[PDB]
Parts: structure tokens; C-alpha cells; sequence
């Protein structure tokens, strides 16, 4: 049949927001109030991949727009881009690996780690207004915890 897919918006665990700042550029910061607006709002689809109780495979596009987060490296290091696909042929059940998270529940938190890149997660810095990006470990300073919420 077809995807199944949810509209919804992130947050870290520190509760920033992400928005869209520049052409293919996600950014973290606290918001609240009339800039709530601003928030990204995600189409998550529920994929082809491996699968457990606390563990399923995603993809994030952006609501209504053909832009992915992927997975790839970039100058040798697994990074975390939005790409552009042909909007005739996505969302789709077969997504690539490089579209492929893996949302892991623990603790009523969410963490999004890649497919691709065992042992990387999507990640915030603490700083306000710094990008959203893939780091090598669910442990340190960086956040890799976020909660979501469900969009009409
Ligand atoms: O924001 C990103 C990747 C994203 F979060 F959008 F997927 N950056 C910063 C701008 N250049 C690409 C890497």
C-alpha cells in the first residue's frame, strides 16, 4: 500500500525548536510565542528497514516540500544534509539508506540515530542558533534527545 506518514515538529531535550534559516540549513534555538510559527514541520514516514519494540525505522521530510534529512559522507566524515528528490516518486516504503533513522525510545525521550552510520545521531548544540547535525555519540555536551509532538 502506500507510506504511512505523520505530520509533526521536534524539539531537544534542552526544548529547542528547529527551523528553517537558509536554503538547506536547520537550526536549533528556543522559541516561544508568535515565533512558534517558525518551527519546521516534518512528514515522518514509517519505512522499509529493521525493526524492534523500541526501534523503527524513519524517514524526515520537510511538510509539503521534496527535502529529506540524509546521511552521507562529506570531505571523509557521515554528516547530516537536507536533500532534494523528484517529488513524483517520494515519500516512498523503500526508502534509500541515506534517508533511513532509526527512532529509538528510552526514557520517554527520542533519539534519532542514522541507518547508514551505526552509532550517529541527529544532534543539537547547547548554543542557541547553531545547526543541527550528525555526531558520533549519544554521549557529552552535544544533544542527541528530543520529544515530539503531533501536528494536524
Ligand atoms: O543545517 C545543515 C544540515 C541540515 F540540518 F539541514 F540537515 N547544515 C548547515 C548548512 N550547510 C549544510 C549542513
Amino acid at each position: 500500500a502506500p507510506v504511512r506518514s505523520l505530520n509533526c515538529t521536534l524539539r531537544d531535550s534542552q526544548q529547542k525548536s528547529l527551523v528553517m534559516s537558509g536554503p538547506y540549513e536547520l537550526k536549533a534555538l528556543h522559541l516561544q510565542g508568535q515565533d512558534m510559527e517558525q518551527q519546521v514541520v516534518f512528514s515522518m514516514s514509517f519505512v522499509q528497514g529493521e525493526e524492534s519494540n523500541d526501534k523503527i525505522p524513519v524517514a524526515l521530510g520537510l511538510k509539503e516540500k521534496n527535502l529529506y534529512l540524509s546521511c552521507v559522507l562529506k570531505d571523509d566524515k557521515p554528516t547530516l544534509q537536507l536533500e532534494s528528490v523528484d517529488p513524483k516518486n517520494y515519500p516512498k516504503k523503500k526508502m534509500e539508506k541515506r534517508f533511513v533513522f532509526n527512532k529509538i525510545e528510552i526514557n520517554n525521550k527520542l533519539e534519532f540515530e542514522s541507518a547508514q552510520f551505526p552509532n550517529w545521531y541527529i544532534s543539537t548544540s547547547q548554543a542557541e542558533n547553531m545547526p543541527v547535525f550528525l555526531g558520533g555519540t549519544k554521549g557529552g555536551q552535544d544533544i542527541t534527545d528530543f520529544t515530539m509532538q503531533f501536528v494536524s
